[PDB]
């Protein structure tokens, strides 16, 4: 078993959290996954073991069963914890904002619980950039005032002030929050990607599968913003990029013996009709698209001012936006119809 | 059945849930109680069929347990809830707080889940001036910027904030949201009082058992703040008036079809020293104390503007602290056990 760790990776069969697993196991930790598959597939489970040649743990568990997830950590000698569980769709939050609540806040009270009567005291904690509202400029730095507009935001301004409650009752605890921008791509095998159920929520995937053929006109949600081609700008980061901020946020809690929150984004803004343009000269593939109406609930723009995170965990964002929509292309042309 | 309405009163064992539930049969209201007794004992139910000759329902149910809630609704016919149902211990939930999100958030967010599958979309929640935070000035109106300085402070502020999402996300919803300033007093029957386990960590309570002679001297927390006498001011409400300005709130829910929020206190200040003086008056009692260090935490002053609740409810407290002494004192000398 590894000298380095045994990392418990909630939510870890999904997009960001596979990904993350990916990176573990390369560096040569060991992974257990908790994941109930409420947003994702058990192949992309086989498909971490098809990239690294190794077996994580794997538990089908919803993580805010107490008793379940205890049972977990009979089976394996956790030293740290990721949680990745979530729902995580705006839309359907704002529709089934109980549900996303009790989902959310109680998949971590739960974690929290049981690391606490397990005496595992560190956790890296998928936050996001919802948390910063509506923005006053960009780019965003971590000091900003905190606010949300949707119930899915307000999970993850919940979870942050849980987590400094539960550190000011334990200060044992080391927590690392990272605020992620726009996680896009995938790992650059084409093994493993974002597989969304149903029609997209998100820009990329809805991209691809216009590319691929899958769906047949992309729509570009407000023409007006005060942006240089008034459509939205946002942060895209490549998500093996995210992945490895997991890496250095374990790395910097043991070596700072301090819990940390940190921004993962590249201090880059692309625009929607960029973002598109972008994608069909990686892919060679045409990406039709129509100008409909603003979203509601649409900011104009967000971007990370990613400076903290190169101080506090010495990461930064390596790959760029034609890498980003490269990458994703490849899991898209190579998995047409997502996981098996 | 009431045709006035079948209100599902969760936490109404407790204090200020008990005198509500007592409100409410009095006027006429079905009542259906459900409550863990985690901070109360069962023979406050009989109490309150006591009182009041009529017989809620009763129901020993942990709220948070979505499945035994359900069957409450499978049982009867429920028009509104009214959600008592929290932990309240602000030392407490500084010490535990895994324990007080767990409580508070699961107990309301299974109660909303439950209402929304049988189509049941009025709710009074108990919210508290701990909103507030630490206020700029006094009077506090609904509008001052909300902020917690402890975990039981948070999970009102994140009881307000999932219900106005549930709303967001059903319309029809109608919601309630009373901000508590400080309940003391009694039903008048002495009946129905407040019952803290161990040493009370709340101003009254203490003061009453200093009086009757259960512990030996009231502990003054602060002496040099920036008030008159250097202690704590606090806007200090009957829980008579508390409970009679819930059932103003469902009645204004139905007129205004419309959610509201308001301060439910008097208006006026105490300071800790008024109020020692005050039951000492009503009680007939000495209260001998020691000035002692400030309570982490512990707010100078807090009192509320009750103007919203008289223009939004129709309501205003009535009875003055005089009274609250008296009807506090009346329950303390006649029950010594306590429930
Ligand atoms: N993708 C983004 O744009 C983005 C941006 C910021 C933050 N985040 C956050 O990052 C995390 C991962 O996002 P993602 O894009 O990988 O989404 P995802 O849906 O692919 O991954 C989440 C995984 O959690 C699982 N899950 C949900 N509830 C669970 C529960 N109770 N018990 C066990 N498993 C549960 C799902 O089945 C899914 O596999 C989430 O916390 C999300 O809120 C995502
Ligand atoms: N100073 C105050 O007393 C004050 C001020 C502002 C707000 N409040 C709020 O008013 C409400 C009532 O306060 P109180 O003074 O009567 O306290 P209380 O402890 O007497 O009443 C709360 C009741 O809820 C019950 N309960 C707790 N969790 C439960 C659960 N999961 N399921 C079922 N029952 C549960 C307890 O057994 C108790 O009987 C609470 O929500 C409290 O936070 C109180
Ligand atoms: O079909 C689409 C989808 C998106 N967009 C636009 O593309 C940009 C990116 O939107 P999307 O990929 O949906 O991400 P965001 O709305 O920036 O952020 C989403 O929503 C945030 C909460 O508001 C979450 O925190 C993030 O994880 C993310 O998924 C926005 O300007 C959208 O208006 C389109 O024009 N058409
Ligand atoms: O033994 C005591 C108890 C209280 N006080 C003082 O009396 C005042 C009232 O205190 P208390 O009765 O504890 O109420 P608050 O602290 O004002 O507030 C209570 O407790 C929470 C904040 O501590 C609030 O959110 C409410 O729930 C309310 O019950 C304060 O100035 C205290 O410093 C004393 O001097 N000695």
């Amino acid at each position: 078993m590894s000298t380095k760790g045994t990392i418990l990776v909630t939510g870890g069969a999904g997009y960001i959290g596979s990904h993350t697993a990916v990176e573990l196991l390369a560096h040569g930790y060991d992974v257990v996954i908790a994941d109930n598959l409420v947003n994702s597939k058990r192949e992309a489970i086989a498909r971490i073991e098809k990239i690294t040649g190794k077996t994580p743990a794997f538990h089908e568990t919803d993580v805010s069963d107490e008793r379940a997830l205890a049972r977990i950590f009979d089976a394996h000698p956790i030293t740290a914890a990721i949680h990745f569980a979530a729902l995580k769709a705006v839309g359907e939050s704002v529709a089934k904002p109980i549900e996303y609540y009790r989902n959310n806040l109680d998949s971590l009270l739960s974690l929290l619980r049981v690391m606490r009567e397990r005496a595992v005291k560190r956790i890296v904690f998928s936050s996001s950039a919802t948390v910063y509202g509506v923005p006053e400029r960009s780019p965003i730095d971590e000091t900003f005032p905190l606010s949300a507009t949707n119930p899915y935001g307000q999970t993850k301004l919940m979870a942050e002030q849980i987590l400094r409650d539960v550190e000011a009752a334990d200060p044992s605890w080391r927590v690392a929050t990272l605020r992620y921008f726009n996680p896009v791509g995938a790992h650059e095998s084409g093994l493993i990607g974002e597989d969304p159920a149903g029609i997209p929520n998100n820009l990329m995937p809805y991209v691809a599968q216009v590319a691929v053929g899958k769906l047949e006109k992309l729509r570009v949600f407000g023409s007006d913003y005060p942006t240089p081609d008034g459509t939205g700008v946002r942060d895209y980061i490549h998500v093996v990029d995210l992945a490895r901020g997991h890496i250095a946020a374990l790395d910097a809690l043991e070596r700072r013996d301090a819990s940390l929150t940190v921004n993962l984004g590249t201090g880059r803004g692309y625009s929607v009709l960029e973002v598109v343009r972008a994608f069909e000269k990686a892919s060679g593939r045409a990406v039709p698209y129509e100008l409909v109406a603003r979203r509601p609930g649409d900011v104009a723009e967000c971007y990370a001012n990613p400076a903290a995170a190169a101080e506090t965990i010495g990461w930064k964002a390596e790959r760029d936006l034609e890498r980003m929509c490269a990458d994703h292309w490849r899991w898209q042309e190579n998995n047409p119809r997502g996981f098996v």
